[PDB]
């Protein structure tokens, strides 16, 4: 929903992930990195099913980060993909690929994958 | 900047964006394949002020599966770059989430790759 | 090499695995979740001459969800590294493949994360 | 089939892929990357469906390699997922992770992803 999905949320990495869920189907926000090369707060944009299933699956989503700020650029853009799902313990489960600028010969080394679980409470 | 124009990829897929000068990507996406028809909104994000050493420049978007004749409860994220030169293209490589149950989000994600260039596929 | 033995991931599935001197992973693996029924033959390899730094140990493997009692036409593969210490574990990302037409074969392959420690999650 | 994979198969960077597909659904053989930290061969293992379907799908597969061999030691691994599909054109096309060794506060940014194209026939 709508109240569910917008507010602070934080991943495993102590990210801190601020998100508003609009009513036309649109996540805008900002990403805080714990991790790499990255500083301060840098503008986010996504979108997300504004109509789920009423079977009791989750939400799916998906956001971009370009790290680059007013301080800073480290030529690279990480997506997230996953899903909200609601409840006593409600989370964002995702998976991400950061690519990162090369050139073409380098091209075949320019994505990292991996994953976040986004909470309503910080972890550790 | 490049990017802002009508992209295909190899599904022919249809891909049309605009790259504003705040770092945002705008547009429309028309999949060929799966569980779609006709265009779906689009936004993302591309680095403003790339490289000038012979680096593409880093960006992704995200298109949710629900326009207003079709709804497939899932999501897919682009993440990669557009390179320039003689035949500019933009290569990616893709998660395409689907709701699940919690008990079922272990098998909730598949991953691929797109490349997109501006030449029609006719 | 810490890496032999029996190791159990979130979903509670058991991958009993042998590291040998030539850099060969041998075992078994058996699912809790998915197409699977019983245990599977797994093959790999891992780095056998690590850093000495503090950087966990390279390594992967491969299940073909073939057994005596059922077929279910894909393959998973695990790559990802053992990292010692008081609570040893495996952290893996995992690609998992099925059988596919060339015409469906972009929607033919699933991504996740599994993490083993020797705990049974009883 | 066993026939269709055992034998030498070329990537799009050039790379060398030598397989037996044993009738044990083992895979077996050498690899030689054209790309990367790394020289001359290295051992592969892995396995495929050696019963599959028969409907048109492809073959389901996957293999390892370690990055060392008696020349060097890239600590890092390599699996690629994938699918054999016979015919004319035969292909293996496959989807791959790449980890390398990382402390832990650095796992998160231990893995690359892409993905490489096999045929019978070297590229350009
Ligand atoms: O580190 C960042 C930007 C911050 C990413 C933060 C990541 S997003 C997914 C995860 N979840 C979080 O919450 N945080 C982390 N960008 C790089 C990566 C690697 N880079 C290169 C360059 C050249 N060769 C190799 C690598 C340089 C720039
Ligand atoms: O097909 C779509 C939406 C269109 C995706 C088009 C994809 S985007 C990456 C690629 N590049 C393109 O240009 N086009 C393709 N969504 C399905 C996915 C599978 N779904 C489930 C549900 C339950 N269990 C398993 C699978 C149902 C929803
Ligand atoms: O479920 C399995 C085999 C067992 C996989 C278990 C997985 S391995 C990674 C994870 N970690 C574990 O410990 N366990 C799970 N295979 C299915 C996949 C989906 N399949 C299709 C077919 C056609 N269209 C769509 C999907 C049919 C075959
Ligand atoms: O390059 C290799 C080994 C060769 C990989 C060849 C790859 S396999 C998929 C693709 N298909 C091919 O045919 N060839 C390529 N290994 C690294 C990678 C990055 N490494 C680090 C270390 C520390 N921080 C960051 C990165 C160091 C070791």
């Amino acid at each position: 929903r709508e109240a569910g999905i917008t507010g602070t949320w934080y991943n495993q990495l102590g990210s801190t992930f601020i998100v508003t869920a609009g009513a036309d189907g649109a996540l805008t926000g900002t990403y805080e990195s714990a991790a790499g090369k990255a500083e301060s707060r840098y503008v986010l944009t996504g979108r997300y099913d504004s109509a789920p299933a009423t079977d009791g699956s989750g939400t799916a989503l998906g956001w971009t980060v370009a790290w680059k700020n007013n301080y800073r650029n480290a030529h690279s853009a990480t997506t997230w993909s996953g899903q909200y799902v609601g409840g006593a313990e409600a989370r964002i489960n995702t998976q991400w690929l950061l690519t990162f600028g090369a050139t073409e010969a380098n091209g075949w080394a320019s994505t990292y994958v991996g994953h976040d679980t986004f909470t309503k409470v910080k972890p550790s």
